[PDB]
């Protein structure tokens, strides 16, 4: 469903958002 | 459905904080 | 809806996240 | 209604996040 | 409802956030 | 009721976030 | 349910975050 997908879409973007924090913790280190 | 669009609307916001957050560890680099 | 509008309002606020986050990034650069 | 009142006040909740990044940015500008 | 009460303490844990965001927006001035 | 769990599971980890943040300000003191 | 399913991949992505600025506050320190 259209509802569903798009919850699955926040899931992927705050997976992104993990990502681009990692990428700060390595710039840290 | 108005929902799914505010939702898909959530979603691209969090891709833009994804972008951000990405320059904040560019600029740590520079 | 008032369903649809709180989420229109939750994506807004994201964006103004992204903003104050690219505000940042700025800051680092100098 | 409850569920639209609890959703406008997640909203509230992601602007003080939004204030409180811009000020991480002040901060860093001094 | 308990859908409402959810979505209020999520509202509840993003001030939270924001609270800790100002933390550090203090220990970067000091 | 599943839908009201997994909200309750979203604001936990958001409290999780929330910690780590601290202690960001924490190791910056 | 797709629904609940959905939010719990969020609650998922959540904690990849938190984990994220954890280590970017032992970065820190």
């Amino acid at each position: 469903g259209e509802i569903a997908k798009a919850l699955r879409e926040i899931a992927k973007a705050l997976r992104e958002i993990a990502w681009a924090n990692r990428e700060n913790a390595k710039a840290l280190r």
